[PDB]
RNA sequence: GUAUUCUUUAAUUAUUUC
RNA sequence: GUAUUCAUUAUUUC
């Protein structure tokens, strides 16, 4: 409009937001002689909603904002969705004593709280709106309506509104039918749910696809069978679909809805969906049958489906089978076909199946692509099977096509399985002279073989390398990587620089830094851990409580770690662990006290544990130690008494002891290289 | 001797190159203990390196089967099975070579576990050729072959035979293998007969047992008779252990499984409640705990977090609220994992009322607050989008004199994120800098989407030149992610295709979210060409293509001028069988007639759409109306609007200013359409 | 401005608007 | 060496 506002307001949405306020103060008689509502306007149409936002809280401040300037505002962040600023001019209002709003501004800010859940203040607000004569509309009513809805046990009210709003002749919608039943669903209102929709029949009204859904959901948690067919019959699948699927997680059943969906592709395939994402593949392979059964024939998309969920619960005899009927009846697997057949969970018996899956595969022609070789390798990577990946890698090449970065990582993650780095180094390497630079995950995949490997020398290669931008999942990787090589140095390394770069570690790190110190030289940044753990509000871990067990025993403090387990017996939901019970036992047998370490072996038992091989080992090594070899030679005894099968550590820990106690024809009754241990020692 | 020496060679040496290092050092090897050597090398768990000799020995004929004995424990031992499967496939033996039982049972196994049952029968029938009496592990090993090949019961009966009949007596192994076996093909009477005519022979059953005996009714039948194996359990005196009470959890329903365990302890009680979490089933685990109460046993603020804790993910704030006051009331004080437990809650609509009702309870609690909370409180407020009372936390932590961290800067920027103010957000991370901080990815993330929602496109590319060179930022899958559709919201298919680029470069394989982004603003232009090849690139990848995908690649035909191909598609949906025309597609189809003419074709299409249910939206509408508004025709574009408030959909802002600009441009006969009936009528003004 | 399940470490003010 | 459901080639071995 004017030439000097047009100026003032490209001023304005120019400024920065957080000095803006210190801004529009020096233009204070600027502004108040000019038109907000028209700067509020012209700074919205250009898309700065949140200037005029910043705007009218200056000037509510200062008096110059009226209805129509919130007004203008607020239309605008309802329909941006900015329900948080909305509930915020409410809460300062920007507004003189007066005041009076628009209708349509009422209900977005009532939508506004809703959205919030704060129920309780849309509710004043509505009640204030009508003592100021304000004619609420339908979306008003709607609205409300929803808010008495999520707030719970208000059906009275809702009964009342309903009544206040015919009473004014605005005749009720869709919006207010979908809204008032899913009311009745929240609350377990099934009854009042129906008389409420059959009422909407006489009253004339046509029925809808949302509205049963609606309904549906009511009998879903809340009757599926006379119903969700009337929801079919009487008219479209769409969300009402999901509403099957959660129907059936809450119930129990796989007869009636044959019988009902017998007696009536996509309904069909919803169903089925429903059953094997929750894991009923038995009884959706039944859904299957039936529905071929009758008439229908179905196309690769629903067969890809069926494998797809079979995928899931990794039934390879079956999917073999589909397979079967598929190329037999016409249906000819598509790439997305075989994709989902080798996209299978992991599980015993895989390779075998893999390897009848490309048979088929290539005894059908399909010429494998370059990303199939890569699919195929990954196949063979879950299941473990280095032969076949290795095969299929060399296959690959020898037909002319160029490994990429993602077949690399596959054998990459063969090899780390196996903490094969000897070969994985030759991999990287060879990618890198292909022109491919490894990535995090390739990182990731060598930390693993080498910690497998025992190679501290790759791993401290890799720190450095790193110290390779170091993202959560390297840092915490190496953190790992550092504990199976037991190196102090590393894995506190990284620790604190997986905090000082703003990363919240998890369970998982902090157990494994308890433990370093357990076991090590370090007995208080331990305690340190297990605050922190819990200043950070996590909850610790069987592993985590008996790795402090561990501690307290590795300290000669044993009777302490004694008392955690005890105060687990009460946690209610910790419950010991035999390592608990080992922990505490091997403590006391390496404090030369045994009487203890036994008793709390019969507290074991008498809880109704169960001893095993390490725990006899344990005292057999308490006991000789003090060179007792009597009660240790009655122990292994027990063991193999009970059949426990003991351990040659077991024996050999005797054979030790029993050469340095001078006895020696001992050492040689009592019991392969240890004989010759004794002959070494004797003389 | 001179061994001790040699082992250290070949254990330090690169495995690639280790064939060509044990032929040279070769006269020395022939001559030296091969199976000692072995023993040597898996004492310093170089086990890899064991094998590579037998193969090389093997090769030269210097192996016998006492090596490979040797190795084969190890394997077994290290859990090696696909190199057992190899032994056998290769062959390191000389002619005429038998193995021990011990190790045969091994490769069984491992063939066993690589789904080679039809192999693993066939090598069992040869060791029972030369005359190896098979153990029971070996017995055993067998059964559990032919109870994962289906239709081999007569096998197992006349396999128990013999191996009874060798004097080899089953076990637990054997039993929970038998009825495992008949739990997977439907046998629930002869699992029955069987461990009936097990247990009356005095064999005592035990946990593993009665599991796999419970496996049976409830995989594909009954909760009745499980549930009675249950009951037989504890009559027994056998404790159901965790893997128990799964079977049932995946076997009014809650209120049985408590009354036959009925005739624990509180551990018990969690246990079965878990594994109904743990399952999806929490309704039933609530009705558990009602019980677990109403019977006795007193529940502890540890047994209550887990409760709550499941509660979390389906995010019940009401009940939790009502269990916390419960707790509070019957004595139970929660602690700072009761607290976090109740924050950390799945977002959700009325979530900002709950977080609030929640941190009333913290305070009343009289429980100091800490560093720590107040970024969980800032988190949560975060993350229903409480901008306004994250930075209320946020000034109340800063002012107790707590100090801000990375992420308590970064909860602050998430929210900031889904209002685009991105103008905050950058004053924020300088602030980060200027407190001893360096943004993190995430933080890079957030601003990047930050930037999106508001429009701002330089600062977009200020992070992509920061993030294509130097290495402040590295090119992370996220942050690649962060930018494809960082682009698209703002339109820049330039900034795209270069992630895209490096995406199908840095190593990535793109996702479903990737692919369609690029196909819809391929589309959203001519781009014909790139367009199709990202559609077939989606189908070279192994994904499912959605309705997004598929109204995208219609709406390209549309803006192709290909209308007719846009149809083809529609009806090629319509049989999907899997996938169901959305309104949306059928709104694209209709205007990609409109755009190009044949509005008769328009309403062709708007028929069935009828006559498919389908009912039709304003915009479905007013696009009709687009045609028939701007093709020398009026008399039905306002013959079409009837059909909106007639049909109470009414239409709106880009509709009527498709009448008088349409109209006011095609006179007179447009000032009379106007009047039937504010921000328009100085368009016409205008003109 | 409003509703029916998933979505809340979020493509869901995602793709259609002569 | 062998079996039951769906960081573990994790924490205890005088």
């Amino acid at each position: 409009l004017s030439p000097d506002a047009q100026v003032l307001v490209l001023a304005i949405s120019s400024h920065p937001l957080p000095t803006l306020a210190a801004f529009l103060a020096s233009r204070r008689d600027e502004l108040l002689r000019a038109d907000i509502t028209s700067l509020l306007k012209a700074l919205e149409l250009s898309g700065h909603w949140e200037w005029a936002l910043a705007l009218l809280r200056w000037a509510g401040k200062e008096g110059a904002a009226d209805a129509s300037a919130l007004e203008m505002v607020v239309r605008a962040l309802g329909r941006e969705g900015q329900h948080d600023a909305v509930c915020a001019l409410l809460d300062e209002t920007p507004l003189p004593p007066g005041s009076r709003l628009d209708v349509r501004a009422y209900t977005t800010v009532l939508h506004a709280l809703s959205r919030a859940g704060r129920y309780e203040r849309a509710l004043e607000l509505f009640a204030e709106l009508r003592r100021q004569g304000v004619a609420p509309t339908l979306v008003t009513y709607n609205v409300v309506l929803d808010v008495y809805g999520r707030m719970g046990r208000s059906w009275p009210r809702i009964v009342a509104l309903l009544d206040e709003m015919r009473a004014a002749g605005v005749e009720p919608d869709g919006f207010t039918a979908s809204t008032v039943i899913a009311a009745c669903s929240r609350d377990g209102l099934v009854d009042e749910a129906v008389a409420f929709f059959e009422d909407l029949k006489a009253r004339g009204h046509a029925p809808c696809v949302v509205t049963y859904n609606a309904l549906l959901q009511v009998f879903g948690k809340a009757e599926a069978l006379r119903v969700l067919g009337e929801m079919e019959q009487n008219g479209p699948d769409a969300v009402t679909y999901n509403e099957l699927a959660g129907t059936y997680a809450r119930a129990g059943f796989f007869e009636e809805a044959a019988r009902c969906l017998d007696t009536m592709a996509f309904t069909y395939n919803t169903v089925m969906t429903a059953y094997g994402n929750v894991g009923k593949v038995d009884e959706a392979l039944a859904l299957f049958d039936q529905m071929k059964k009758t008439g229908f024939v179905p196309n690769v998309n629903t067969y890809n489906l069926v494998l797809g969920m079979l995928g899931k619960k990794s039934r390879f005899t079956v999917m073999l089978e589909m397979l079967g009927e598929m190329s037999r009846s016409g249906c000819t697997p598509n790439r997305v076909t075989w994709n989902t057949m080798l996209a299978v969970s992991g599980k015993r018996g895989m390779e075998d199946y893999v390897t009848r899956v490309l048979e088929g595969m290539r005894s059908s022609g399909v010429e494998l692509s370059r990303d199939t070789y890569n699919t195929l390798i990954a196949a063979y990577g879950r299941c473990g099977s280095r032969t076949n990946a290795f095969k299929m890698y060399n296959e690959m090449t020898s037909a002319g096509f160029t490994p990429c970065i993602t077949t690399y990582n596959a054998l990459l993650n063969v090899l780390s399985r196996q903490g094969d780095w000897s070969t994985a180094q030759s991999i990287v390497s060879k990618m890198r002279t292909k022109g491919f630079k490894p990535n995090e995950q390739s990182y990731s995949l060598l930390l693993q073989c080498y910690a497998k490997g025992g190679n501290v020398a790759g791993i401290a290669a890799i720190e450095n390398e790193v110290y390779v931008f170091p993202s959560w999942v390297i840092l915490r990787t190496l953190v790992i990587a550092n504990f199976k090589c037991r190196r102090l140095d590393g894995m506190e390394t990284a620790f604190q620089e997986v905090k000082a770069r703003g990363y919240n570690p998890d369970l998982v790190i902090f157990n494994s830094m308890l433990s370093i110190y357990a076991k090590n030289g370090m007995y208080s940044k331990a305690t340190e851990v297990f605050d922190s753990i819990k200043r950070s509000g996590l909850s610790p871990d069987l592993i985590t409580y008996n790795s402090l067990m561990d501690m307290y025993a590795k300290c000669s403090e044993s009777w302490e770690a004694e008392k955690i387990l005890n105060q687990l017996k009460c946690s209610q939901t910790m419950k010991p662990d035999v390592v608990s019970y080992n922990t505490v036992i091997n403590g006391f047998c390496k404090q030369g006290l045994v009487k203890e370490a036994q008793r709390v072996l019969s507290e074991m038992v008498a809880d109704g544990m169960a001893p095993c091989a390490v725990t006899y080992h344990t005292l057999v090594g308490g006991y000789s130690s003090l060179e007792m070899f009597s009660e240790a030679r009655e122990v292994i005894g027990y063991m193999v008494q009970h059949g426990l099968k003991p351990m040659e550590l077991t024996y050999r820990r005797v054979v030790e002891s029993y050469c340095r106690a001078k006895r020696f024809e001992e050492a040689r009754g009592f019991l392969k290289a240890l004989e010759a241990y004794i002959e070494d020692a004797q003389f």
